[PDB]
């Protein structure tokens, strides 16, 4: 090996005198002439075959002939002359006889071949569409290192007196170096587009496919978003657009394909395993490339740790190893953090493309299900597989790796606690083997727990809408406080369960603090305890902790991994079994174009037998009917002969058992579930499609349509809100007939449209529409219907029976033939930092000073104790072996117990105190809504209301506090290596300043962006669920329209919009990462290199507690601006569950110093005086000097035209709104200075609205529960209900369902009734009661009136004049004022408007 580099092998290879026990140090002649020259053409060489393979697999245009990379090639080929130089000196100098080894003539050869490869990698690259190359770059890097010993080594040989350094091969190398230089130089820089380029069009395109190879390792292309985010917001519209490689369009069709390929060759079900693998795997690998590098790069710091402790006590060693190590360290830090956060790009990327595949495949499929499938799931768990399941499938790709990583790491870390603390590192491994069945259970348990956590919560989100929706009833009936604590007491289910979590929150924050110490412990204490020989030196320590601490995330992330691959296998499973279903057949209803005259006849059928399963019983038998063109056909029939089925089964719903149907034309679909998109009226009608004025007012006013907008607010424009705003039964049949008559198809399906209109609207939709002169006169409409009263004017009435067809034929002969159809109708028609301390405040403040106390105590003790074990490992060696070793292992053991227990303490506090405030803010919400008046309640949405009790109550209970635990930490992390590191080498107070003022204010932007980010993503989630719903809910129209690609591309634009915000922030993220880790990793140097600068001084085993706390700070800050920019979206739940604080609240409820007496309703009397009332400021009061001094007992109804306000009589008697002018005095009592329950309870009310609560009918019979059973039946009996009452199960506590659904809507109404009597106060009313039950009710309350209510004064507002027909008085009044009073056939006599309406 030295007859190569030497004639006689003389100049040795590696002569440790020269290279590393030296104050020079240089490499030998043999070693810069043969590895410093094979280092780089090795590397060039190894990266040349694949990178051409990838190159060839890849590519991005052609790439002009630009000017740099000419100067490029240049250069290229100017190396390979001046390194075939040195060939062509050597053998001059061989044929002139000099005896050279092989070296002095390979080098050159060897070096010559990899320029002139580099050159040929210069031009390959340009015309494969590479701007920026990272193989070039890092080649020339490699090469310029190398260079750069190289050509110390010469200047030094060089500058001395003594050896004449030859000036040929100098003057070649001085040469190469400069030119090398120069390719470095040009490495660095960018080409020009390629000139095939098909995005640049795109005005904002994502900044990545065009940026460096320096930029994109450290993602420097979002500084500018970044920035942005700061100086003025973000909005939808700055967000790049997305990489042709993560768009929706260029991701599904390839997992639908790998899809097709797996259930093909399986028709053994498909897995949806192995095709995820075959399409995501390729980009997936270099995930695991990354993560191997980072793994057995992690273990860099520990090792340099060893060597440099070694250096410190070594004081007869040269000045420059010590920095040696520093530089080896800092780089070693700094490749760990460039591939560490390319593998976390590479997984959240793939994470992406997952996730949009899926939904795109799921929405895909929906289209094709076969009804059976559909049926076979409901709606919420085919949106789920949106919502939970590719979330889960995303978010896994970011940690899946640990599952072969963790192992690895602790593997590694194991074997070098081994070979550096002999075998007891046993007693290591026995704690981490117990922290394995703690951490699993306590991982069971925790999902255990919030399972309970979410059944209990559901229930009072429930009950909540359902308060929030009786609204007013609850407020008429003064049932406020009841519902108050029955939603409490759901609450301290909730807050039990709550607690239990956090025993086991405790429990885990003890383990991930107290992991590395635990281990620690056990393994000196078996060390310094099973042999006396055994001493606990400054590098047995302080190398033993710094693996302890990068083996604690291994042992705490995997059993969360564990868990979480459990969960993504079950979506799996979900999701393979949604994405198999059998399809409907596209070609069961062979169909032809508009043209093709082969039959005459739009449909044909032929003993179709059709049926909604494989094998259940047909549903529809043996059809046969051909309606010719444009001819009227209605099929009639009773209730399930088979109706409603002709129709789905023409347009390919059912399943074609056996036979044979064609349709030729357009069709169209109008089916009884009517089906109306979440946009503009005039939108859905048009039905996306180029509006024509003309015709779109046409079938405007063809459907009776001018009538229905009159009311809606804005018109054709009146977004009809969520998912069908106030549209009501007829009017939406109407809007889906309009779409239908806009889509101006050839045949029209109708299936009983007109259903839910009156006949009149009815015939008129008929004779405009439908009819023999309507607008589809010359359509072929068939007409699955039931109103008898067209048939005539029809052309065809088909009748079926049971699912056969009974009868066809023209009216005529329909009634001539005296056949079925005859019997058919003989028989049918016979943060402002106050935000925090309101928080910190409800947590109360002894509980924040408590947890505040017990961090400081958990890190003093921690520090302290290892400032113990440091001055542990400098206890001098007396006589063989180490004193004070009993000593020291008490006091190092007392200290970590006692910060155990502190980080027990801490976590217990903090999470007590999130039960605290999470109680208070929950109770303070309720009560400040509970006391706003109504028009707090038609005012804001129920929306917000709603979104308060669940989501910002849940940020408040269950993420606050663990955001405050993991922000705590960080920050005392930091904040602790800090110290020990300015303690240890004090001259480091001078990298603070440039280094954490200026690059850790990147949190100001990171902070700022990333907010706007996360809440673009949260805003862009929803749609695309929203949309999936509305798919499946209208999937027939969508299906019998031909609008699936229509439908396919707007959830595929959805899906893009989502994630143009997803990206960003994950970028955002890595842009952080990069930049904090490099300030730790400065931390790592600076501290190293003070420890080096200060050796004589330091002691070293000071030396090893710094370094090993530099080593952390890396994490620590870039978890600490996190978890900053957590506690700043988190925060605001707390100023959201403020807002209703001091929002006009009702009048006071109780009044004692003005307390009515137990006999306020004694007389019922009704004094009005002058009153008035206004439903706002703005509008014109409603009561125009209203007077009336109504004596009590007295029975006197209310009528009025429209805008008379009876129900303003109504809403200001109970004062639900304040009194606008006027007065409404009784008993001599001045109500509007009453308390609001003290006079709302002896008023009874039957309220037109017949609402039940979500309970045991005794509860709506009894909310306060201040009734008994018996005076409960009384009433039930009197109530005209007892009978089916004990006809429950539970008599008196037959619970009913949600809203009194269980009830008739005359039962609901009785159940009012009963409700009045129960109270029974002096008087009643009831308002337009009569207008919404039978005679029954209206009667029964009369006779309870004259017999059981005649005690009673009444004031009655009913539409049915009748109703209050033999009433004492009458009054009736518009624009405000009173009309005319006094008795009711007084009136009539007077032949005023009562007159009038008697008239009509
Ligand atoms: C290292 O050792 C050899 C003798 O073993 C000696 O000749 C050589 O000069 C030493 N290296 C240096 C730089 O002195």
């Amino acid at each position: 090996l030295r007859d190569f580099c030497s004639v006689d092998g003389s100049d040795l290879f590696w002569e440790w005198n020269v290279t590393w026990n030296t104050s020079n140090p240089d490499f030998t002649k043999c070693f810069q002439n043969t590895v410093l020259v094979w280092v780089p053409c090795s590397y060039l060489w190894v990266c040349f075959p694949f990178y051409f393979l990838y190159l060839s697999h890849h590519d991005r245009g052609y790439i002009q002939m630009t000017h740099l990379n000419k100067a490029k090639t240049a250069l290229g080929f100017l190396l390979w002359i001046v390194c075939w130089a040195d060939l062509f000196y050597s053998f001059w100098e061989r044929s002139m006889g000099k005896l050279l080894a092989p070296v002095f003539l390979v080098s050159p050869t060897l070096l010559g071949i990899t320029m002139l490869l580099a050159t040929f990698l210069i031009q390959i690259e340009r015309r494969r569409g590479v701007q920026s190359s990272g193989i070039m770059l890092t080649f020339w890097l490699i090469a310029l290192l190398c260079a750069l010993a190289i050509l110390r080594s010469k200047i030094m040989t060089a500058l001395k007196e003594d050896a004449r350094v030859d000036v040929f091969r100098d003057v070649t190398f001085y040469i190469y170096f400069s030119l090398v230089l120069i390719q470095l130089v040009l490495s660095c820089f960018s080409d020009r587009s390629p000139l095939f380029s098909e995005t640049i069009n795109d005005p904002n395109p994502c900044p990545e496919s065009s940026a460096s190879f320096l930029s994109r390792i450290t993602f420097w292309w979002i500084t500018g978003m970044m920035v942005q985010g700061y100086r003025q917001p973000l909005e939808s519209t700055d967000l790049w657009s997305l990489n042709k490689e993560d768009t929706s369009e260029q991701v599904v069709p390839v997992l639908v394909k790998n899809w097709k390929k797996e259930c093909a060759k399986s028709r053994r079900d498909p897995s949806l395993f192995k095709v995820l693998y075959k399409t995501f795997g390729p980009y997936f690998l270099m995930s695991f490339l990354f993560k191997a590098v980072h793994d057995l790069m992690m273990f860099a710091g520990p090792e340099i740790l060893k060597l440099l402790i070694n250096f410190v006590n070594d004081k007869k060693a040269p000045e420059w190893q010590g920095y040696f190590y520093t530089a080896l360290l800092f780089i070693s830090a700094c490749l760990q953090t460039l591939v560490l956060h390319q593998y976390f790009h590479i997984c959240f990327v793939s994470g992406m493309r997952i996730k949009t595949a899926v939904i795109g495949a799921v929405y895909r499929k929906a289209l094709v299900i076969t009804n059976a499938a559909r049926k076979s799931s409901t709606v919420g768990e085919i949106v789920n597989l949106m919502s939970v399941d590719a979330q889960r499938f995303m978010d896994l790709a970011t940690y899946i790796n640990m599952i072969w990583s963790a192992p690895l790491q602790v593997i590694l870390a194991l074997y070098l606690l081994w070979l550096n603390l002999g075998p007891s590192v046993l007693a290591g491994v026995a704690v981490m083997v117990l922290m394995v069945p703690l951490n699993a259970v306590m991982a069971m348990k925790t999902k255990t727990y919030q399972v309970a956590h979410m059944k209990s919560k559901d229930n009072r989100i429930k009950l909540m809408n359902e308060i929030l929706n009786g609204i007013k009833v609850l407020k008429l009936y003064a049932w406020e406080l009841a519902f108050k604590d029955k939603v409490l007491a759901i609450r301290q289910e909730e807050l039990k369960v709550l607690k239990k979590s956090a025993y086991l929150a405790a429990v885990g924050t003890f383990t991930w603090v107290c992991t590395p110490f635990l281990v620690a412990l056990s393994t000196f204490a078996v060390y310094v305890t099973v042999d006396e020989n055994n001493i606990l030196d400054a590098q047995k320590a302080f190398v033993s902790l710094a693996l302890f601490n990068i083996l604690r995330f291994p042992l705490n992330i995997l059993p969360m991994v564990i868990s979480s691959i459990v969960q993504a296998s079950v979506s799996l499973k979900r999701l393979r079994v949604f994405l198999s279903h059998e399809d409907l057949d596209p070609d069961s209803i062979q169909r032809r174009p508009i043209k093709d005259a082969g039959a005459t006849n739009s449909i044909t059928v032929k003993n179709a037998t059709f049926t909604w399963a494989r094998n259940d019983p047909p549903t529809l038998h043996g059809i046969t009917f051909s309606v010719p063109e444009g001819s009227l056909v209605a099929v009639v029939g009773q209730v399930g002969c088979g109706k409603s089925s002709l129709l789905s089964a023409l347009l390919a719903e059912m399943d074609k058992v056996e036979g044979h149907v064609t349709v030729k034309g357009s069709v169209a679909y109008v089916p009884q579930q009517a089906w109306i998109q979440n946009i503009s009226l005039r939108e859905n009608i048009l039905f996306g499609r180029q509006l024509q004025e003309r015709y779109y007012k046409a079938v405007v006013e063809a459907c009776a349509l001018l009538p229905d907008l009159e009311i809606l607010p804005s018109g054709d424009r009146t977004e009809i809100g969520e998912k069908g705003v106030n549209l009501s039964g007829g009017q939406k049949q109407r809007v889906s007939l309009a779409r239908a008559v806009y889509c101006d198809s050839d045949v029209y399906l109708l299936d009983d449209p007109l259903s839910a209109v009156d006949a009149h609207v009815g015939k008129h939709i008929f004779e405009n529409v439908i009819g023999p002169k309507g607008l589809l006169k010359n359509k072929t409409r068939l007409l699955v219907t039931h109103a008898i009263s067209y048939l005539p004017q029809m052309d065809v009435i088909i009748v079926m029976s049971g699912g056969k067809i009974s009868e066809m034929g023209s009216y005529q002969e329909l009634l001539a033939r005296d056949g079925a159809f005859a019997e058919f109708l003989r028989t049918y028609a016979s943060v402002k930092l106050s935000v925090y301390w309101d928080y910190m405040k409800a947590i109360g403040l002894f509980i924040s000073f408590l947890s505040i106390f017990l961090f400081l105590c958990n890190h003093v003790a921690s520090l302290v104790s290892n400032y113990w074990l440091s001055l542990w490992t400098d206890d001098p060696i007396v006589n063989g072996t180490q004193e004070h070793t009993q000593v020291r292992l008490s006091v190092y053991g007392a200290l970590g117990i006692s910060q155990g227990i502190t980080v027990f303490g801490y976590s217990m506090a903090v999470s007590i105190g999130g039960i605290f405030a999470s109680r208070r803010l929950h109770l303070d919400l309720l009560h400040n809504v509970l006391r706003s008046p109504i028009s707090f309640f038609e005012r804001t949405p129920s929306g917000n209301l709603v979104n308060r009790f669940s989501k910002e109550l849940d940020t408040v209970d269950s993420m606050i506090p663990q955001v405050i635990k993991m922000f705590m930490g960080s920050l005392f992390n930091v904040i602790g290596a800090c110290i020990i590191i300015l303690l240890a080498t004090p001259m480091a107070a001078v990298i603070i300043p440039p280094l954490g003022l200026i690059y850790f204010f990147v949190q100001r932007f990171y902070v700022a962006s990333s907010r706007q980010l996360k809440r673009l993503e949260s805003v862009s989630r929803s749609p695309v669920y929203s949309h999936f719903n509305e798919t499946l809910l209208g999937v027939s129209v969508i299906r019998a329209f031909e609008e699936q690609e229509r439908f396919i591309r707007q959830s595929d634009l959805k899906v893009d919009e989502n994630q143009k915000a997803y990206y960003p922030s994950i970028v955002a993220n890595r842009w952080l990462a990069v930049r904090l880790e490099c300030v730790g990793n400065c931390i790592v140097l600076f501290a190293s290199l003070f420890a080096v600068i200060s050796r004589h001084s330091l002691s070293a085993g000071l030396v090893g507690l710094s370094v090993s706390y530099s080593l952390q700070v890396t994490t620590y800050l870039n978890w600490l601006v996190r978890m900053s920019s957590e506690m700043e979206t988190n925060i605001v739940a707390v100023e959201r569950l403020k807002e209703y604080s001091e929002t006009e609240k009702e009048a006071p409820w109780q009044i004692q110093d003005m307390a009515p007496p137990k006999d306020w309703p004694q007389v019922g009397r009704v004094e009005f005086r002058d009153y008035g009332l206004r439903y706002r400021e703005d509008l014109d009061l409603v009561l125009k000097h209203i007077n009336v001094t109504i004596d009590g007992g007295e029975k006197v109804g209310i009528v009025g035209r429209t805008g008379a306000g009876k129900s303003s009589l109504t809403l200001g008697l109970f004062r639900i709104k304040e009194s606008a002018e006027g007065e409404i005095i009784i008993d001599d009592i001045n109500i509007a200075k009453i308390g609001l329950h003290d006079l709302r309870f002896k008023i009874t009310i039957i309220p037109q609205d017949p609402v039940l609560f979500s309970g045991s009918l005794r509860m709506n019979l009894d909310p306060f529960s201040q009734y008994s059973d018996e005076e409960v039946w009384t009433s039930l009996e009197l109530a005209h209900l007892k009978g089916f009452v004990s006809a429950l199960p539970d008599k008196l506590n037959h619970e009913c369902a949600e809203g009194g659904e269980n009830l008739s809507v005359g039962q609901r109404q009785l159940v009012c009734l009963a409700r009045a009597l129960l109270r029974k106060t002096k008087i009643l009313v009831l308002d337009e009661a009569t207008a919404a039950v039978d005679l029954e009710t209206d009667d029964l309350i009369q006779s309870t009136i004259r017999t059981q209510f005649d005690d009673c004064t009444v004031l009655t507002i009913a539409h049915r004049l009748n109703t209050i027909m033999d009433y004492t008085r009458v009054i009736v009044l518009d624009k405000g004022e009173i009309q005319e009073w006094g008795s009711p056939s007084d009136l009539l006599q007077q032949r005023g408007l009562f007159y009038s309406m008697a008239k009509d």
